[PDB]
């Protein structure tokens, strides 16, 4: 988990370039439970974190606003959404990429999903290498990526 | 492509441990067109290669045989497959792992799919690292990894 995280500097728009998870079924279908496309991060003054993302539901992408609550580890947040209860920030440079995981701490290998976010819509090979470097110590069995045209196509339905 | 490959040596039982493809839709469900699980390679006296595999098609785990005809490259075979034209053997050591891709000469990008095969139904980190470096240049938007108790389950789950 990240040390020295300044949550306020992650604010603004983001794109889901890649995602990976501990169980194939968490991401394989367009309707899979952790297939989510992050659009905005909105930190609060108190230091909580609003996550704005799109999820497929009943034929259409739908916006979800997930309130991530501050905890005693600065880069760990508590949630009650998507059947997860934690959001972990692994690393970011604030201006280019951000790596975050979600999991259900009660069954982590059934529930862990990590994403590589980028600030701009392009395939950033260096951000992906950082992502893959973070992932090799995690029990991932599926990894997906989306170029900018593919990402927009996910909700162009 | 591997060079000085000895087809007779690859004969015998194998298990599909990991899979990767250019297009998510080639592998993202059991029903997906290139989700195949290889059971046995059967080299012919004539230098061809019969490939036995399972494929979940309707409600079944269909058993399927594909005949891969020799070409004037020892590591490339012609098939008419699922909708693929070639099987390319990239690397092997006969008794641990074998790496192969399938593609269509007509439109390879929307058709490339590769697999890491192992002889024992064990997760083998060394085979998987060979696979990853074999593929680090290719634009694969889906990569899948199976566990020990999927390796021997019919159509892996
Ligand atoms: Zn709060
Ligand atoms: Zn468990
Ligand atoms: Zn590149
Ligand atoms: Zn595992
Ligand atoms: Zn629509
Ligand atoms: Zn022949």
């Amino acid at each position: 988990t990240m040390k020295g995280l300044d949550i306020q500097k992650v604010a603004g728009t983001w794109y889901s370039l890649a995602m990976a998870a501990s169980d194939i079924s968490l991401l394989d279908a367009q309707s899979a439970p952790l297939r989510v496309y992050v659009e905005e991060l909105k930190p609060t003054p108190e230091g909580d974190l609003e996550i704005l993302l799109q999820k497929w539901e009943n034929g259409e992408c739908a916006q979800k606003k997930i309130i991530a609550e501050k905890t005693k580890i600065p880069a760990v947040f508590k949630i009650d959404a998507l059947n997860e209860n934690k959001v972990l920030v692994l690393d970011t440079d604030y201006k280019k990429y951000l790596l975050f995981c979600m999991e259900n701490s009660a069954e982590p290998e059934q529930s862990l999903a990590c994403q590589c976010l980028v600030r701009t819509p392009e395939v950033d090979d260096e951000a992906l290498e950082k992502f893959d470097k973070a992932l090799k110590a995690l029990p991932m069995h599926i990894r997906l990526s989306f170029n900018p045209t593919q990402l927009e196509e996910q909700c162009h339905i």
